[PDB]
């Protein structure tokens, strides 16, 4: 005869005042918090909504959640009943082929790609800020593989009467913290502003497979899925005109906007245990109400990919949620990426939360300003356990080393860092080098520049190309490899005098150029650089 | 048991007499308004009719909107028990291209558009007003972009025996308290009259995509819906010959009627409260209630565009509609718009109420004046909380200020405004100005004159014609840009005399041209202007 209005399982006083999940000597306990016998333990004090069947508004429950009788694919961050489970799913693109349309074997152009999950921001003065959807830009190679391939629409042979086909190789990923089961969504490729070349739609119930978080659908050991090669029923290519293929050609871009059609639910069934398909649920039902009463927090420090998780917040208009428990900005990040406090300092793997930046949008700007102003302070990194959240927040942590575009992407840091970075010099050679550059100084990291300075001083570039940039490699076991033979005829370098020094350069991805110029120019001249290797030629072998 | 008649779950005496939901320790709570306790809080005394399920006839309940179990999309101030929850979708064209029915690289003409939703009311004296209808009109653009196109049937080359196709990107828009779930409308393009070019029936559920309100259905970071560009199942173009493209030529506008036909309505569950599309519920049997029970209010404080909200009022007639609480016009204004009193005068966000014009239809002006003869007195800005408002009224707030055009659309204010405007001069140049005009000033005029003067006083005008008054450019800082450069071969202000003086001179929407005048003026001879720019050639270097 205890109360329990919301019909999860656990009545309303544990779920108000603190309730905690305890194994003893093989059974499940579900106990109150009391703090002296728990906290020994290393128990999670747990606190949720004594009137809504899901705290987060996911199909889940909060006893399901923190009990362990969930689907288990649900990603652990996710068991806490203030977590949001939902998928996350855009799509991937590997490389992409390009034929004209009808002896055309070396009439095509096939080049890697580079796709990475967006969140464009506001644009800065001459054009609620953060959108809610799943798009990813990838970047066309603008290098050379060919030793002689130059001028794409001569090297196609392309006219302004002809049109141009395309052919690309893409995989789904999944990178939310719950499973998609049976449908895979529609995405549609926009290229330029507004141009939709094609919408990718894959068949229905093709597959029965699981797309589980952090998980590849073709998986990283199978084949990719091919975009309308299958031909047969299916022979509707995806056709651009000469004036497409000049502004493909221009930018080297395009651009991937997902949908959010996932399949049904999965859930546990009290009676044999099995987890199985509910027609009856969908997600469709459920992501709106997601995305109107959590907190949205994107953060980039594992590596620098962004990560979207929702924590729930109240809501101050409606009565129902202002139900769910009372959540500050510090215990949000504590249970949703996994900060900790080892001795009093909130960091995330050593890296401390003074290295990271805050930024909000207009109206979260709005409402920490004025508890900021409440609370008599000027500096939130010292008031980050006040901070209290609400619905509809979108803050944005992000590195505070490197510098981002308009998409947020990281495409350059600091010199300083660059020049740091590359002190680790493990063989130096006449063929290359091998240094321990770290993995997030590589990602923005363009291309390389050689020259030779003389014993007075002199300027050869070997590489003296926009697109010939090209010449890093990385081994396997953490040791990457410079190469100057790849542009030197096959041939070591020419060492003339063992007292001058090899000056090698660095250029950023905020740096670089992919076209050719206005007039002539496919010279290296009009590239910033950053000087980082300048040795002897006898300390070099 | 306590009496209930409606069957909602707030008993008889709570809803006549004044109720609200408080939330005590966590758990909620539905009370009587106490007067101690309930106002320092800061809550909202509700009141409902006992009769009714739902008070405003709108499908959700008086307990679901007062406590908060309800769709999550639906608008804020539609959570008050008086206020109906209904979508109002309209289509926004953005960009139309026209061209010849079949080397047509340069044999098209392609224009931006400006769409707003209008409000037809009666003639002046020489041809009740308001009526249930969504219907938008679109400007198409008739200045240059190039340098001398000109001559639209000549541009495309037409003779009398030909046809035109027509095509275009439009986006729709709910501007209403209640979203969509699946089912768009069905639109039609209707040009002159009644002359209907095309009817556009985007096919339903081939999206599973919500509208929400004030959301666009393609969302602004994603293309646009084009108008019978794919083909996939549309083997018929948007045809028009010769005559009606003569009738487009001299008008510049079309019109875009959208009917009534939503999908269903989602529901809240009172198991796991899961927000799911109810296959009974929809939202034709619901609409007509709502349209007969309510008193409609039409607004534009916030920018100037039409804004209708219900409110739902008594009708003496009638046995059950005489069980709604009283609603004044002051508190219609208090809950549906945000309009607030903070020293005692209603004001919209510092607008005071008496700088707004009220307008109704017969029906209302007869009831309102009987109760302005019996109430002894002539302002009505001074009874505003005194006059009773009663079913099936139609009230039309507007802004002083402005003059407005059949469809209550601004298109010009008077002179002295349009002077005081332009009173802020961040930098003066020979290639521009840097002013900050406010917002709605700067959407009502069509474009500007620039013209130099003599020390002793000559008239001459810079781009002296009617297509070439584009000069205006907004930058996302928020600042405008008047631009000389533009008309004058790319050449800055051509000063002879550093005493002379600059002229530039504003033309609204209500005074511009779209055609040139019978002979061949394409002169600004005959335009009435406005003085906003007097220095000399030497103060602006
Ligand atoms: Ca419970
Ligand atoms: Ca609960
Ligand atoms: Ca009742
Ligand atoms: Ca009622």
């Amino acid at each position: 005869t205890v109360p329990d209005r919301d019909n999860d399982g656990i009545p309303d006083s544990l779920e108000v005042e603190g309730y905690t999940v305890d194994v003893k000597n093989k059974r499940t306990f579900l106990s109150p918090w009391i703090s002296n016998i728990h906290e020994k333990k290393g128990l999670t004090k747990y606190k949720s909504s004594p009137e809504k069947w899901s705290t987060a508004s996911d199909p889940y429950s909060d006893f399901e959640k923190v009990t362990g009788r969930i689907d288990k694919n649900v990603s652990p961050e996710a068991r806490h009943p203030l977590v949001a489970a939902y998928p996350i799913v855009h799509v991937d693109m590997e490389n992409i082929i390009l034929s004209k349309n009808e002896d055309s074997q070396t009439r095509t152009i096939s080049k890697n790609t580079s796709t990475s999950r967006t969140h464009t921001s506001e644009v800065h003065g001459n054009a609620a800020g953060f959108s809610n959807s799943n798009s990813s830009t990838v970047a066309i190679d603008h290098s050379l593989s060919l030793a002689g391939e130059r001028t794409w629409a001569e090297t196609m042979g392309l006219n302004t009467a002809d049109t141009a086909r395309l052919n690309a190789n893409i995989r789904y990923v999944n990178t939310g913290t719950a499973p998609i089961y049976n449908v895979l969504p529609t995405t549609s490729l926009v290229l330029g502003k507004n141009q939709t070349l094609a919408t990718i739609k894959a068949k229905e119930n093709q597959l029965s497979q699981i797309l589980a978080p952090n998980n590849y659908y073709p998986s990283k050991n199978l084949a990719p899925i091919a975009l309308n090669a299958q031909d047969d029923f299916s022979s509707t290519p995806i056709t651009m005109n000469y004036n497409q293929f000049l502004e493909l050609e221009k930018t080297k871009q395009l651009r991937l906007d997902t949908d959010q059609v996932y399949g049904n639910i999965a859930t546990y069934n009290f009676e044999n245990g099995r987890v199985r398909v509910d027609t009856g649920s969908n997600w469709s039902e459920v992501l709106p109400q997601i995305q109107e009463t959590t907190a949205r927090i994107i953060f980039n420090g594992k590596d620098l990919n962004l990560v979207e998780r929702r924590i729930a917040a109240v809501n101050p208009s409606k009565p129902l949620e202002t139900t769910k428990p009372d959540m500050t900005l510090k215990e949000a990040l504590k249970i949703a990426f996994g900060f900790n406090e080892p001795n009093g300092n909130l960091q995330y793997q050593g890296k401390d939360i003074t290295e990271f930046d805050f930024n909000f949008d207009q109206q979260t700007s709005q409402n920490i300003k004025n508890q900021l102003a409440e609370l008599n302070a000027t500096n939130i990194y010292t008031v980050l356990d006040k901070i209290k959240l609400n619905a509809k927040m979108n803050i944005l942590i992000r590195d505070k080393r490197f510098h981002y575009d308009r998409n947020n992407i990281a495409v350059g840091a600091d010199e300083s860092v660059v020049k740091e970075a590359h002190r680790e010099v493990i063989n130096s050679s006449t063929e290359g080098l091998l240094l321990n550059i770290d993995k997030d100084i590589r990602k923005i990291l363009s291309g390389y520049i050689v020259e030779i300075e003389d014993t007075e001083g002199l300027k050869e570039v070997i590489n003296d190309r926009y697109d010939m940039l090209n010449i890093s490699s990385l081994r396997q076991d953490g040791k990457t490899f410079i190469d100057f033979k790849k542009y030197n005829d096959k041939l070591p370098l020419y060492i003339s005098n063992p007292n001058y020094k090899v000056n090698v350069y660095a250029v950023t991805k905020e740096n670089t150029i992919i076209n050719p110029s206005e007039n002539g120019d496919t010279s290296t001249n009009g590239i910033k650089k950053i000087l980082i290797f300048s040795k002897k030629g006898y300390e070099i072998g």
